[PDB]
């Protein structure tokens, strides 16, 4: 699925992403944007042979099982492939423990690169929240 803007917002507010680890929803919405726009087949190769999955492209290394990486676990104990659903629970679920970690949403580099210390209330300007 392709979500649109204030779609996404409003799915990632009804899962309990808003204010999540103190992540205000603009944040959440800004970090799918640059890591998926907004899809949630979205799936790209990393140079260490994992892959990222999803509307907020959760690494095979860690967090979910493809049965091709290496060397890896499953934190998330999912199927990578759950994270491609037009549902987004999962991938919101994983999230959850994945900005629970230690380094907040600097674990997502396109979040520190392009989202941090910015305007990103503009994310969720006119949506029915
Ligand atoms: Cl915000
Ligand atoms: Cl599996
Ligand atoms: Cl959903
Ligand atoms: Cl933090
Ligand atoms: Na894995
Ligand atoms: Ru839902």
């Amino acid at each position: 699925k392709v979500f649109g803007r204030c779609e996404l917002a409003a799915a990632m507010k009804r899962h309990g992403l808003d204010n999540y680890r103190g992540y205000s929803l603009g944040n959440w919405v800004c970090a799918a944007k640059f890591e998926s726009n907004f899809n949630t087949q979205a799936t790209n190769r990393n140079t260490d042979g994992s892959t990222d999955y999803g509307i907020l492209q959760i690494n095979s290394r860690w967090w979910c099982n493809d049965g091709r990486t290496p060397g890896s676990r499953n934190l998330c104990n999912i199927p990578c492939s759950a994270l491609l659903s037009s549902d987004i629970t999962a991938s919101v679920n994983c999230a959850k423990k994945i900005v629970s970690d230690g380094n907040g949403m600097n674990a997502w580099v396109a979040w520190r690169n392009r989202c941090k210390g910015t305007d990103v209330q503009a994310w969720i300007r006119g949506c029915r929240l």
